[PDB]
């Protein structure tokens, strides 16, 4: 199968975890349908504690889900753990303020590193979204959210993308 | 749809040049058909393939060095591919790490001009004992896109482990696609195919750009 099966009832969850970053991928989350709901107060082991209970979850009626962490444990998402996401996308759009990865199949984590509208993997990365996201397959979409931030940024942090997706990601 | 998307410049790498540009493939031997296969697919890309056989990382390392050195003014692109074989482990002197550490320096758009706004390509096979992080830290510049997978390094099982599922299936995406389709959507199928086979491949892209061998 060439295609995420991107039709299901209901497209995901959208769980940004923490002023004006978080606001826009809400919209634009919300503008793909998704259910998006904002976790204030950050600290490590609330996230984690949340993540947890949200891969507790049956998502057989969810296209897939989505986790950002925004800066101003995965083991939980894998098929055995999560299988009803299995062979489904688990997007990841951490803006941290250095780390490992390896395995699994399907999961994929947009990275970049923080130093009015906010910041540039942020803007870009909503600018693409809502104006593309349901026009562009996931990984040029993200690829022109890495050029737009490379080479916006001079007048007078690259997002780091590493994907498992076993296939082509389309908002439809 | 990109027919119609740009960016502050443009969609789609240059891919057009003179030359399409090096392949470096080193073999890590310890004390081949894959290796074979990828020369192959790699020369109906159209590139210029040199297959180093070293057993000092070192070696490696350097010869990459001096690659960057170069000038790729005609080159579409470059790839740089390490392949370590199955199921032994190696050793490494006290300065490799180090050494791998830095080895991306080379290549950034500053260091290496007649490659900025080029794909600067990576395979890497490496041991089910390495890491990768972003042991192969993840460099972070516009443009590198390293493809990963890990090679079990220790023993059992009968039908001698095959060449690495990693090799088969990117040597035959390539070797299919590697022309009809853009690299991420290659890379996508090599991935689905290594896991539609059942240690999965792990693609790290800063690619500006859409990438085709045109």
């Amino acid at each position: 199968a060439a295609e995420y099966n991107m039709r299901h009832k209901n497209r995901g969850m959208a769980l940004i975890f923490n002023n004006v970053d978080c606001e826009n991928l809400t919209r634009v989350l919300k503008q793909l349908d998704f259910e998006v709901t904002v976790y204030k107060d950050c600290r490590y082991k609330d996230i984690l504690r949340t993540i947890e209970y949200s891969a507790s979850q049956n998502h057989s009626d969810s296209d897939c889900i989505l986790v950002a962490i925004l800066s101003h444990i995965w083991s939980f998402f894998t098929a055995n753990h999560c299988p009803s996401l299995a062979g489904k996308p688990k997007l990841f759009f951490i803006q941290a303020c250095s780390y490992k990865i390896p395995v699994h199949a399907d999961f994929l984590i947009a990275y970049s590193t923080v130093p009015t509208r906010g910041s540039w993997f942020m803007q870009s990365l909503c600018a693409e979204l809502a104006a593309n996201g349901k026009r562009l397959d996931i990984l040029t979409l993200l690829t022109f959210v890495c050029q737009r931030v490379a080479v916006d940024f001079e007048s007078c942090q690259i997002p780091c993308i590493t994907t498992m997706l076993t296939r082509i990601l389309r908002f439809s």
